[PDB]
């Protein structure tokens, strides 16, 4: 068995962590770039997929705020909120 764990490198080249640290809700890249889909970094970015419709970037401290940000309501994931999909 060949153990495949390749590791992760930020964006940036400031470090290099496993892909385990990428999404762990923790920021590990000075670019945010480990943390597309958490709120964790201050500098970070969350796509809004919308699909169908034109995609988004918005702030990654909009991502589980509890506001809608996204048409598709997918930066609302764990937060109580439950937006619905207003893309039309
Ligand atoms: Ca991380
Ligand atoms: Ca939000």
């Amino acid at each position: 068995f060949y153990e495949e764990s390749k590791p992760f490198t930020c964006l940036d080249g400031t470090a290099t962590i496993p892909f385990d640290q990428v999404n762990d809700d923790y920021c590990d890249c000075k670019d945010g770039s480990d943390e597309p889909g958490t709120a964790a970094c201050p500098n970070g970015s969350f796509h809004c997929t919308n699909t169908g419709y034109k995609p988004l970037y918005i702030l990654s401290s909009r991502v589980n705020d509890g506001v809608c940000d996204c048409c598709d309501g997918t930066d609302e994931y764990n937060s109580g909120t439950v937006c619905e999909n207003t893309c039309r």
